[PDB]
């Protein structure tokens, strides 16, 4: 199973997944990826397939 996150930036968007012990550890690395796009605001987890979110 791989974690997933969708970029909800006003100009930058898309999706991304990572592999780690838990989504908590991955999400920290996914935040670092968001640090480059500059799209950090409010994230949301989903029990569907361990996905995530990040709206600017």
């Amino acid at each position: 199973t791989t974690f997933k996150l969708i970029i909800n930036g006003k100009t930058l968007k898309g999706e991304t997944t990572t592999e780690a012990v838990d989504a908590a550890t991955a999400e920290k690395v996914l935040k670092q990826y968001i640090n480059d796009n500059g799209i950090d605001g409010e994230w949301t987890y989903d029990d569907a397939t361990k996905t995530w979110t990040v709206t600017e």
